[PDB]
């Protein structure tokens, strides 16, 4: 059953490892995997700006460096802890890992992605 | 550098590796310059120009862990062979590791700033 | 709105898909504000992070010609059929078309602001 | 054919003028010959999503196709003031199989090889 406080929580302590000299705008992501472990990445910009990547991209990563599995639920937060909504690319990854029923992390209540991609 | 912790440490993470579409697995590890290692692997995706190199996920690991600089870097596809990052890797390791980075290569390992020469 | 017209014009465009990888051939055409009608076809590599797809062409093409806003897109595949973007395309689109673009689809074209919410 | 630089390079300066680039504010345009004859160009188009930018070339390559495809022969790539770039290292990867090692790219000394751009690849 999801604690979207760890979650929120593990967002923002990793948005601190931010690469994003480019933007001046860091971002934290945590998630919960279908085993029950949090993963986490944080937005890394790059010179050729069309080379970055987002705080999603790092928990996908992770996600598969520490053994795979299904996300179940996700925090995307910026460096003052304010939820953030997922760019179209991130909703496409995180849908493969995913699926539909992904929950992510919103002020009024979560989203599911299903609604936030649909017709994938 | 532990040129083979840093290989094993490939083959470790290469086993993780989402790779339905290619069937091509790779895993990654590189050392940073306060001595930790990172890994990577890469992460496949049905619109093929997301996927995610196993360098993409050294480069993410390196800055959720912490920042830093890359000092060495092995790659290793499914049969144990080292691998030469691809040209957008190249430009990724080179903001994080310069041109004195090493990467592993059959017989020494070869500097960044030769793979991608005026970057 | 030439519905018609825009899905012949992505067809043609698909003839020229380089998709050796997927073996998926994607063409699409979009209708810009001042009338004329930019075309892309998806390109894949070796290295597949650095596929681009139908969309993208279209989105390059569009600034190479001068700029504008987009107003109807319509992508096929092999079969003529109309294809939903990618979320990275979606994302893409939005920047150059708002919510108010049309994206063919068999019964009725759909509203980007529809496909990408809360963008 | 036998490779027209000016032609390239004027046609690289024009299409950079259309460069979308409102979060780097660099303009970046390329153009390129085709094995056939025929030039392509490109500029490139940013995002407020920085890693959906897409490179000058990247419009190259799409164009390359989308006009009925072939192998690219020689590049040129301006910034905003016309002076050459080198194609950042995702862009060396793309040319590559469309260009092979062979491909020139413009250069102030002197044209330089994506084979030397881009070793053992
Ligand atoms: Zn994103
Ligand atoms: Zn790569
Ligand atoms: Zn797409
Ligand atoms: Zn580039």
């Amino acid at each position: 059953d999801i604690d979207w406080k760890q979650l929120r929580d593990k967002a923002t302590q990793v948005a601190a490892g931010a690469y994003a000299p480019y933007s001046r705008f860091p971002v934290g992501a945590a998630a919960l995997v279908d085993d029950g472990r949090v993963v986490t990445g944080c937005n890394v910009e790059n010179v050729s700006y069309g080379l970055a990547l987002c705080a999603e991209c790092g928990v996908v990563c992770a996600l598969h460096a520490t053994g795979g599995g299904r996300l179940v639920a996700l925090a995307c937060v910026d460096g003052r802890g304010a939820p953030l909504m997922p760019c179209g690319r991130c909703r496409q990854l995180l849908f493969e890992h995913g699926g539909p029923e992904l929950l992510v992390d919103h002020l009024a209540g979560p989203r599911r992605l299903g609604d936030l991609l649909p017709e994938p």
